[PDB]
């Protein structure tokens, strides 16, 4: 076909692939943020007046600011 | 044919080539400016008051003013 259609339809078809492309990119950098808790030690302390409390200690897996929801 | 048939042929004949080449030539520049955005990061962020926004880094793939129509 003339070299005009090969103009057009490369273009079309560049803009389609760069698209995927970054699509990949930014889907495999969304990936690597899935993140979660783990817990490494704890001891439920107890004191004399009938006070408790958990002294625990966590390493967040992944890299994110994980939020705690409940206990 | 007389010389006369050669120019009036030949004046005719050269507008019309003209025309279609420089048509070439329009279309050619036209489809160069085949366009589209295209992403390379984007992460959305949440506030603790419940407002959220997308900061989102954008492209344009082509050489022109790409219209955003909806998200």
């Amino acid at each position: 076909m003339t070299s005009l259609e090969i103009a057009i339809i490369v273009a079309i078809v560049l803009v389609i692939a760069i698209a995927v492309g970054w699509y990949l990119y930014t889907t495999f950098a969304a990936a690597g943020q899935q993140t979660g808790l783990t817990a490494t030690k704890a001891t439920i302390y107890v004191t004399k007046d009938g006070n408790v409390y958990l002294n625990v200690t966590l390493v967040p897996q992944g890299a994110a600011q994980v939020a705690i929801s409940s206990i």
